[PDB]
C-alpha cells in the first residue's frame, strides 16, 4: 500500500503536471486531466483511510476535503464529456476555460469562455468590477447549449430556452455598499443609465 | 442534421450491440458501453428538440425520458469508473453485473454480484422471494468498498463503516400480506426462526 499509493500518486501527479506543461486546446486532453484530478482524490482518500498523515511528505487532506474535490472533478469531467458529444466539441478549449476557477465564477456550474470586465459605478468613479462572458455553456443531462452573457441596467444575464436568468443583479452590491440605488454601467459600449424615473 | 443524427445513432447503436454480442468480463468495456448508452440519450434528446417524432422509423422519446435515461447511464458510468480506479478493478465483471436491472435491485444504486434467493414463509409454504448478494459495492465520491449481503430474522442487510443497513425488512411484506407477524427465513442454511417471545 504505502508503496502502491506512493507510486500511483506519483504517476497520477506526473500526468497532471504534463497536462499543465502542454497547454492543449483539445477538449479530449481536458477530459483526461479532470479524470486524473478525480483519481488523485481517490488516492488521498485511501491514504487518509489507512491513517497516513502524509504521503511522500505531502499533507494528506481530511476525507471530507478529498470527497468534495472528487465531486468537483466529477462535475467538470461530466461537463466536458457532454461537450465532447455535442456540436461544440471541436472548438478551442483552454486549460483556464475548463478550470474550477472559471467554472465557479458566476454563472456558477458552467464552462465559459471569452470573458471581459463590466464596471459599475455606484455614484462617481464605490466602483465594482464583474466578469461577463460571450460564450456560456449550459450543460444538462443529455445536452448542451451555448448562450451569450448579456448586460442590463439591472445586471448580467443570459437567456436559455426563453428564460432570462440574471447571474449578477447590480442592486445586491448597491444595497451593500452605497447610499443611493442609482448607478452607471460601463461594458465596452454606451454607458447604461437608469431607465426609469428617479425620485426625491 | 437528419443525416448527421441518423449516422451518429447508427454508429452509437452498433457499438452497443457489439458490446451485447461480445459479453466481456473486462470492466473497461462496460465503461465504454455505458458511455455509448449516455450518448444515445443525447442523440435522441437532440432529435426530439429538432421536432423529429422518429429517427429511421424508430420512436424518438420525449425529452424527459431521454434526460432520465442519461442520468441513469451517468450513474453507471461514474460507478464503474470509481471501481476502475480501485483495488477491485481487475475482478470479473459481467454485463448483467453492470446492468440497470441489478443496479436498481435492493440495495438500489449499487453494482452487485453473486446473487441468490432467500425465501420467507409468512405462515406455511404467502411465501416471498428476495435476492441477496455476496458482493455489494458501496461506491462514493472518491472510494468504493465491497460489503457482503447478510441475512436476519428481520431482513437482508449489510454493514458499511460500522453501520448496519437493512435493504429489505421482512416486516414490511408481512404487514402487507399476512395476518400474523411471524415468519420463517430460508437462505441456504439453517432456517431462521423468530428469536423473541411470541404472544397470545
Amino acid at each position: 500500500h504505502m508503496e502502491t499509493l506512493c507510486q500511483r500518486l506519483n504517476v497520477c501527479q506526473d500526468k497532471i503536471l504534463t497536462h499543465y506543461e502542454n497547454d492543449s486546446t483539445d477538449l479530449r486532453d481536458h477530459i483526461d486531466y479532470w479524470k486524473h484530478m478525480r483519481l488523485e482524490c481517490a488516492i488521498y482518500y485511501k491514504a487518509r483511510e489507512m491513517g497516513f498523515k502524509h504521503i511522500n511528505h505531502q499533507v494528506v487532506p481530511t476525507l471530507a476535503v478529498s470527497k468534495n474535490k472528487a465531486l468537483q472533478a466529477i462535475e467538470l469531467q461530466l461537463t466536458l464529456e457532454t461537450i465532447y458529444n455535442s456540436q461544440y466539441s471541436n472548438e478551442k478549449w483552454t486549460l483556464q476555460d475548463v478550470s474550477l476557477e472559471v467554472y465557479l465564477t458566476a454563472p456558477t456550474g458552467c464552462i465559459k469562455k471569452h470573458g471581459y470586465t463590466v464596471e459599475v459605478q455606484f455614484d462617481g468613479d464605490n466602483t465594482m468590477h464583474y466578469t461577463n462572458w460571450t460564450h456560456i455553456y449550459i450543460c444538462e443531462e443529455a445536452s448542451v447549449t451555448v448562450v451569450e452573457g448579456q448586460v442590463d441596467y439591472y445586471g448580467l444575464y443570459y437567456v436559455h430556452e426563453g428564460i432570462r436568468t440574471y447571474f449578477v443583479q447590480f442592486k445586491d452590491d448597491a444595497e451593500k455598499y452605497s447610499k443611493n440605488k442609482v448607478w452607471e454601467v460601463h461594458a465596452g459600449g454606451q454607458v447604461i443609465l437608469c431607465p426609469t424615473s428617479v425620485f426625491s
